[PDB]
C-alpha cells in the first residue's frame, strides 16, 4: 500500500512523532503531556503536510490522516484523542467537509461517552462558494493551519479547554481564504476561480491574464464575500450534546491588522507564490490592511494541484503573540 | 518585470533580507558581519528556494539570483562579496555549469583585484551525465544546499576561510545526487532517468514502473556511479591565480553514515517524497549506510518540473554537528 509507505517514510523521517497502528493515526512521541489541553485534527491525506505536518510542541498533539480526500473513521479520531488526552480536555479541530464533520463529531460522542471532556471547532474559511459538492456552508481550508498555529500556542502555555475553544471560534470568525487552479491534481489559459482543496468547482473558470490581475480578483472576492451569518455545531461538554450558535464574520476592512498566508496549492514554483505575495502587500496597503505577519508556501495542498490561496487572518497583540510563540513541527520551526 | 517582482516580494516577506538594486542581490539584512568569513553563492531564478531561501545566520550570507536558468553577471556577484565582506575573506560556492563557472571566476579576479580576499568551492554531485549541455564534468544540484548548510555552521562559528573553504571541498567530494522527471518545467508514463536542474537530458528516458522501482534504479546508480576523479579549479588567494586541483570522490559503502536529502523538483507532492524516503530507508540499511538526519521538501527546484532528487552526503561527528548546529533562514530554521 502506498498510503502506507508514505506514513510510513513520515515516521522514520520524524522520530518526534509515534506512528500507531491498529487503528492508525500519528501523535507526538512525548504524548501525553500532562496538564496541557491537547490538539487534534485530520482529514483524508492529499494535503500534507496538512496535518502531520503540523504535530509537536505548540501546535497539534496529534492528528488522524484517512484515505486520499477522506476522513478518518471515528475510531481512528476517537483512540488519538485517548492517546494524547493530557487530563486537561481534547480539542478536535475540524474543517467544514460532510465527511469529516460527520466522522469528528461521531468521534466526539464516543469521546464523552468514555469520560474525556471534549469540544469541537469548525473552519469554514473559504469565501468562494456556499454549499460546495462536499459541504453544508462554507468550505474549510488553509486558515486552518493559522488556527491550529494560534491555538496551539494558547494550549501549550496553559490555557484552558473552554479558552482555546473559544479562541478557535473567534479566529473562524476573523479568517477568510479563496484559492485558485489553473491545472486539477481543464482549458488552455483558463483557470477555476474559488476552486476547494478537493477540486471542487469554483465560482467560475475564467481566463487567466496575469498573476497581478489573478490577485486583483482573488483580494477583490476576500474583501466583499466577507461578510457571513450561519450556524456552527459545537460540542457542549457540561450538557453532554450538540449546541447550535450563530455565528458571525464582519468583511476585512481598512484599520485591519492581518497575518497573511499564500500557500501553493501544490505545483506552484515558489518563485510565483513570492510575485503573488508583492500584489497582495500592494492590494492590503490599498486598502488599508496592515499585514503583520505572513508564510509563503506548500501549508494546504490538494495533491498536485496547479493553484495558490490566499488566505488573510484578522488579529490584534494578544494573537500577535500566539504567533509568535514556539513552534516545532515538521512543517512549521520558530523559537522565542 | 516579473523577476523584479518576485524579488520584491522576498523582499517584503523576510525583513532579515535586504534587496539591493543597481545591481540586483540580496544579503542578510546586518550585513556586513564582522569577523566572520562570508558565505555567498548565486545562479538562475527558476530554483528557489536555492539560493536565496537560505541567507541568514548559520547560512549565506547573501546570494545573486541572475534571469532564469542564467548565471548572474559579475558585476551583481562582485558588489553582492562587497557588501557582506566581514574583513575575514569572501567563500564563493559556485555550481557546475560553463556559465555560472564563468562569471563567478570573473567575479572572483574583480573582487581579488579590489583587495579582497576570496576563494571558491566548486559543486559537482549530479552522478548522472559527465560533460551534459552545459557542463565541463559532472552537474552542481542539490548537495549545494547541503554544503551551503555545513559550511555555513563552519563560518557562522568563526572558522577562518581556509577552514571554511577545505570543508566545502572535502563535502563536495562526499556528496553524491541523482534526479529523475516525469514530466519537463516528452512521452507517456515514462521518465528522463539522471534529469539536470535545467532540463538537460539524463542517462536515458525509460518507462515509469512505480515510485519503489524508480527509487530503487536511483540507489543504484548512486551505489555505483560514486567513484570520480576530475580536476576542479579554485582561487589560491595568495599566489592570485587559479589552481587546477585533482579532486578524488570514492563510491558511497556499507558503514558510511550519510545526510539524506529527498527533493522535490518541482511538482511532486509531499506524500510522494515521504514515500520515497521510506524506500530510501531500506535501500540505505540493505547496503549497510545509516541515515543520520534528513531533509524532505522542495529545496532545489527547476521550476515547476514534475520529479524529485535523491542526494545522499557521507558526514562524521564533527560535520552532524555542523549540520545541528543553528540556522535562521527563509527555507530552514533550527536552533539545535
Amino acid at each position: 500500500d502506498v498510503l502506507d509507505e508514505q506514513l510510513a517514510g513520515l515516521a522514520k523521517a520524524h522520530p518526534s512523532l509515534t506512528l500507531h497502528q491498529d487503528p492508525v493515526y500519528v501523535t507526538r512521541a512525548d504524548a501525553p503531556v500532562a496538564g496541557k489541553v491537547a490538539l487534534l485534527s485530520g482529514g483524508g491525506s492529499g494535503h500534507e503536510p496538512m496535518h502531520c505536518g503540523y504535530i509537536g510542541q505548540g501546535m497539534l498533539s496529534g492528528a488522524c490522516p484517512g484515505e486520499i480526500f477522506t476522513s478518518p473513521t471515528p475510531d481512528k479520531i476517537f483512540e488519538c484523542a485517548m492517546q494524547v488526552d493530557g487530563g486537561e480536555g481534547v480539542l478536535l479541530i475540524i474543517k467544514n467537509y460532510t465527511g469529516d464533520i460527520l466522522n469528528f463529531e461521531t468521534a466526539t460522542e464516543l469521546l464523552h461517552d468514555s469520560g474525556v471532556k471534549v469540544t469541537t471547532v469548525v473552519i469554514d474559511d473559504d469565501v468562494a462558494v456556499k454549499d460546495s459538492l462536499y459541504t453544508a456552508g462554507r468550505r474549510g481550508v488553509a486558515n486552518t493551519v493559522l488556527i491550529e498555529k494560534l491555538v496551539g500556542a494558547a494550549a501549550e502555555r496553559g490555557d484552558s479547554l473552554d479558552a482555546c475553544a473559544e479562541l478557535g471560534r473567534k479566529l473562524n470568525n476573523q479568517g477568510h481564504s479563496i484559492g485558485i487552479a489553473l491545472g486539477a491534481c481543464l482549458a488552455d489559459n483558463e483557470m477555476e476561480f474559488g476552486v476547494g482543496i478537493h477540486g471542487e468547482p469554483g465560482i467560475d473558470r475564467r481566463p487567466f491574464s496575469s498573476l497581478d490581475q489573478t490577485v486583483d480578483e482573488m483580494f477583490d472576492t476576500l474583501l466583499v464575500n466577507g461578510s457571513y451569518h450561519r450556524t456552527l455545531r459545537f460540542w457542549d461538554y457540561q450538557q453532554g450534546s450538540w449546541q447550535e450558535e450563530q455565528q458571525t464574520k464582519q468583511p476585512l476592512q481598512s484599520g485591519d491588522r492581518v497575518i497573511a498566508l499564500v500557500n501553493n496549492l501544490g505545483a506552484t514554483p515558489l518563485s510565483e507564490l513570492y510575485g503573488v505575495y508583492n500584489r497582495l502587500t500592494t492590494r492590503c496597503q490599498q486598502a488599508g490592511l496592515t499585514i503583520e505577519r505572513n508564510l509563503i508556501g506548500a501549508y494546504c495542498t490538494s495533491l498536485d494541484m496547479t493553484g495558490f490561496s490566499i488566505t488573510l487572518l484578522k488579529v490584534d497583540d494578544e494573537t500577535l503573540a500566539l504567533w509568535d510563540a514556539p513552534v516545532h513541527t515538521p512543517a512549521l520551526n520558530w523559537g522565542k
